[PDB]
């Protein structure tokens, strides 16, 4: 690939050099490797989380009594786990012959934590088997270790899918980069109140913005519009996971 | 481009290998070729199809009497055909010297069909000369042949532009990949009822989401914001095609 | 990168060759160079410009008396200048060792002008030090020179960040390409009236669509969701720049 020409930036004014951490340089290399290998598409969708939200908030006592704080991330992790098992191509990786998929029969999901040193993506194993408060607690531990540079490489390995949530900061949607060799990543932006047509009139519903990026070699456009659709359906009534 | 490191995925749990069809491998190669050659931009827009929809629905008898089902795709195809002739740079391809455009004086448009074996993009020739019921019928034939693997390569050649519609499944918008050597592709997602400001109050209008991806070497940002704008204008009053 | 196979396009109908201007070929080369070097992400956000708009419109007399027309672009330029100084990583470039950032202590911002010959991106120097009417006037001069091919390379050099506005034509959002070696670019699409929830009911607010694309090697997802958030906050009350 042609390089970018160097510019003497100091011809235009004062400059200062600050160096990158090795975490950032590792990070920079991997993103560029994914960017060039994965033909990326993003599928946007909004889920109605009005009821999910009222549930989250009523279980505040139970969570506090268990010592965990129940955020939106365990609810996202449970639902993507159920779906990664209904739609197995999302839980797979392209074999290096490029002529096969390796479908994983396990569901371990990573989630992005932004730390001062750079980006880390701890992994929760067998998300499909843990409960909302187990996932709430584990998520919080991995993120605290991650921030304290006390996370060990063992826990950054073998994920099947990544959730990257910026809802806690803002924005309307974004286009995340697939964390190759995985095949998809969910971005979650900020929920806001919205008018949704009910057949007769517009009702305020709390809408969550989802941005699924996928490896289009492996997932076609209709499989991914169906993944965001099923996820929107599950988050609108999480009891369907019971079925 | 650096390759992705292989991972022994079975260290993390049980895996299973399923092989890709040759259609998928062809598909995978072509997308990656476009991804690396085309600097991609997507321009989003929403068109007001409230009246187009009421027309579609009133011609249900005429269509049924003609044996066709009149969906949204013939109306999209007629309008993009008219526009591919008003704005000729969208109907052209970059010559291999990279120093010229080859403007096509014909309008043949392809449309994406997702089949079990993989993605196929049959082509309708001289879309600019056929009528809504001729396009309705032909679209349906090509898609049925496509699904039955009875489509022959002759009909997958020489398109000028691609429409990729996921409206029948869901989602809010996506960023399609340009089907090189063409220079643009329209993605169409699901229509939903929306409040649109009329000067005084918000009126529910049925809005169609459009996502135009284009080859920015050949099309600049203002030409493409003008293409989605004209298309939104045409779909809001398709009689302007008569003019 | 594999090339695209040539097609005899004339097998399908009449074709015509029109040649590209050297400006377009320069343009084509640079975009492709950025596309392949920068792992791109776009962060979308909407800012409430209801009050900014009413201010713009009341200073119409002052602007007319000064000979300038006060559009939205000087207000965008002042705010991005303030922010490029609050969040310095956005005002920096990756050193060619790839192991350091060069933080620029100056703020010069470029803005995209689409001319018949192709795209030009004149630069305003020390945007942080000029006023809304100085920026209004200079912006207009550079664009007129740009359209008249009377712009000299001196004024297309050493920008820190780019604004690309298509609001004057239309659309809902787009994904601009980073103008490497800069690290981010703001796309601005068309403002429209929207229902925004106020705690109790929906109020019509004039919303401006922002699309920030960034070089993810250098900027992480949370730094960019925070940039669009602060910008949305500043445009909603531009007096915060006084603070
Ligand atoms: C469990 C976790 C690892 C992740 O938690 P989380 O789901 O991000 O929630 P959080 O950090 O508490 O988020 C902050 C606030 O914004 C809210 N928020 C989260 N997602 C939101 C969304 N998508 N839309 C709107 N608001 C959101 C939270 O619920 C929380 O509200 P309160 O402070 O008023 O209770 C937590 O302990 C943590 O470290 N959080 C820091 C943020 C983070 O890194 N998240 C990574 C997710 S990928
Ligand atoms: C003519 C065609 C080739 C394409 O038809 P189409 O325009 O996609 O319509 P369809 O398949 O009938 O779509 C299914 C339903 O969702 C609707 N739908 C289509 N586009 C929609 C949109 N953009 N927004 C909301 N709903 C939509 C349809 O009108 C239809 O409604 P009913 O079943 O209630 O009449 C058809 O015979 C076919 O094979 N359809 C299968 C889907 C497909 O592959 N489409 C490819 C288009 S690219
Ligand atoms: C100062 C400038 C360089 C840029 O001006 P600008 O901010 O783009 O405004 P403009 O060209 O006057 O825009 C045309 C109209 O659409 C409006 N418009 C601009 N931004 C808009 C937005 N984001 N949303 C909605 N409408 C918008 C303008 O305010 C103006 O309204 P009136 O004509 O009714 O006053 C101007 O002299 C010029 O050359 N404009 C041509 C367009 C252009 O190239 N803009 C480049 C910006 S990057």
């Amino acid at each position: 690939i042609p390089p970018i020409p160097p510019v003497d930036f100091a011809k235009y004014g004062e400059i200062e050099e600050v160096p990158m951490t090795r975490l950032m340089q590792i990070g920079a290399t991997n993103l560029h490797r994914s960017w060039l290998n994965v033909p990326h598409v993003t599928q946007f969708e909004s889920a109605d989380i009005t009821e999910l939200e009222a549930f989250r908030v009523a279980q505040k006592a139970v969570a506090k009594k268990a010592g965990v704080k129940l955020t939106v991330l365990p609810l996202l992790l449970k639902a993507c786990a159920y779906l990664l098992k209904e739609l197995p191509d999302f839980n797979s990786s392209l074999a290096p012959s490029g002529q096969a998929l390796i479908r994983k029969k396990y569901v371990h999901i990573g989630f992005a934590v932004d730390t001062p040193d750079g980006l880390l993506v701890p992994v929760i194993r067998n998300v499909d088997q843990k409960s909302l408060l187990q996932l709430a607690a584990e998520a919080a531990e991995l993120a605290e270790k991650a921030r304290s540079k006390k996370l060990g490489a063992d826990a950054m390995q073998g994920a099947c899918f990544t959730i990257s949530s910026l809802g806690h900061i803002g924005g309307t949607a974004f286009t995340p980069i697939v964390n190759a060799p995985e095949v998809a990543i969910l971005g979650v932006s900020k929920a806001s109140m919205q008018p949704v047509w009910d057949g007769k009139a517009f009702q305020p519903r709390l809408m969550l913005p989802l941005s699924l990026s996928y490896d289009h070699r492996v997932i076609n456009g209709a499989a991914a519009a169906r993944f965001t659709k099923r996820l929107g359906d599950l988050l609108a009534d999480i009891r369907a996971i019971l079925l």
